[PDB]
């Protein structure tokens, strides 16, 4: 077994979500993160050529980053309180894809097993992102 799970990072508010079904669409190719003054408000992830159903709320500005062909996320750091505040996706092309404000409890997620990358995310959401979990696999 090469799969592993990092999380949950955040608190117990909101309703659980998962992108487990989405990995069949392909590898992660892009990220959308809605952000305001204090929080990560929403999240969307592009699996192959297909975006996940948007999760989170509407009170923030949408930020979007596309990954390069064959670029994978190999480390995720961030910060949270009762809600998620910052995320940094570190790639195997040496890019640090940062979203949100530098404040709160820090976390640092890396994969357990050899040669695995970020395949999908899960977590909790409502009007904001309450929590996030990272799922690693081949
Ligand atoms: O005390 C935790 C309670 O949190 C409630 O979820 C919140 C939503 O109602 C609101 O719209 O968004 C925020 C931020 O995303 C959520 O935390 C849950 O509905 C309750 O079940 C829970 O008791
Ligand atoms: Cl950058
Ligand atoms: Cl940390």
């Amino acid at each position: 077994r090469s799969s592993s799970y990092s999380g949950e990072y955040g608190s117990g508010g909101g309703k659980r979500f998962s992108h487990s079904g989405n990995q069949l669409d392909g590898p992660i190719t892009a990220l959308r993160v809605r952000v305001n003054t204090y929080y990560i408000v929403g999240l969307q992830v592009r699996y192959g050529k297909v975006w996940s159903d948007y999760v989170g709320g509407r009170n923030g500005d949408l930020e979007e980053i596309f990954l390069h062909p064959g670029e994978s996320v190999i480390q995720v750091s961030g910060k949270y309180k009762w809600y998620l505040k910052k995320l940094v996706f570190v790639t195997d092309k040496g890019r640090y894809l940062s979203f949100g404000k530098d404040s709160g409890t820090s976390f640092n997620a890396v994969p357990l097993h050899p040669n695995t990358v970020l395949r999908f995310i899960s977590g909790r959401s409502g009007s904001l992102i309450d929590a996030i979990g990272l799922h690693w696999d081949v």
